């Protein structure tokens, strides 16, 4: 099963290349807990923003360009990405934009972080009709000394 | 000598009610490089914000209240804070507002990180007379894949 995991600001805006103007360690922890011990698929800009292989996860980079680094797996197509994953219960797609567009149709689950921040931006997480998806978990959190903005974690199941 | 090290947004904002919305690892790396192996003096709110003792430095907390952590040194006066640093060439004051106000008069150098961001602030860096300070180093950088805003490092020496 394929799942997409993303942190969205108001209007579904997501990052493009530069880091997003928010500071949410709670969301990085959530991100870690849900992707650890699973394969993760990401595009080239996400890989540069991360800056190193995520430990405890098989790192698959989907891109047209060449593999700089030998520590990760570089694939040129969606099909190739999937295969690199092997037979596992759940595959995590971690962005960016175009990557989410390509895998959404195949997605059965969504782990989203709705952040209360207005950011100006070009990219948006793909439009999804929440009535083709069932909201199974929702938990709100206020901003605090460590987290810059309020945020809400949500898991959706493809109905 | 005593030096003050701070990150200031536009209008000299140094803090907000919650965590600042900047994701700036380069500023934390400039912060570590300039404070490593030196004693650091901070207020209680900054201490609670960091979360742990900073590695490789002598952590001194200036507070009227009683200490809650055995790994650091708790002091109640500026005079006490200084004495606790001993005989070192340079003592670093890392915030927040009130602590900076108390130590400014005694500081000979400022290491500042100007961040290009407009925010509503809670606390601000004290007003300094740009005429009493000599900029001896400046370095601008744009936002990038890992840094959310553009910023500029500057070191000033009292004239
Ligand atoms: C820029 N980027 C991609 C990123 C960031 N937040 C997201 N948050 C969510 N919810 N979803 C994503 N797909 C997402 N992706 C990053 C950057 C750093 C780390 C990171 O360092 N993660 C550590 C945890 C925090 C740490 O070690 O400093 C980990 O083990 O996953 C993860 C993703
Ligand atoms: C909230 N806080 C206070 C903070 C943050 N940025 C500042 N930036 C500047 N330039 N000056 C300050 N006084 C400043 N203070 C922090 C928070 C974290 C760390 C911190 O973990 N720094 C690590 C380096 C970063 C890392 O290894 O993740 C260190 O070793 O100094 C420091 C100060
Ligand atoms: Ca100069
Ligand atoms: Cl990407
Ligand atoms: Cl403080």
């Amino acid at each position: 099963m394929i799942s997409l995991i993303a942190a969205l600001a108001v209007d579904r805006v997501i990052g493009m290349e530069n880091a997003m103007p928010f500071n949410l360690p709670a969301d990085l922890a959530w991100f870690k807990r849900n992707t650890l011990d699973k394969p993760v698929i990401m595009g080239r800009h996400t890989w540069e923003s991360i800056g190193r292989p995520l430990p405890g996860r098989k790192n698959i980079i989907l891109s047209s360009q060449p593999g700089t680094d030998d520590r990760v797996t570089w694939v040129k197509s969606v099909d190739e990405a999937i295969a690199a994953c092997g037979d596992v219960p759940e595959i995590m797609v971690i962005g960016g934009g175009r990557v989410y567009e390509q895998f959404l149709p195949k997605a059965q689950k969504l782990y989203l972080t709705h952040i209360d921040a207005e950011v100006e931006g070009d990219t948006h997480f793909p439009d999804y009709e929440p009535d083709d998806w069932e909201s199974v978990f929702s938990e709100f959190h206020d901003a605090d000394a460590q987290n810059s903005h309020s945020y809400c974690f949500e898991i959706l199941e493809r109905r």
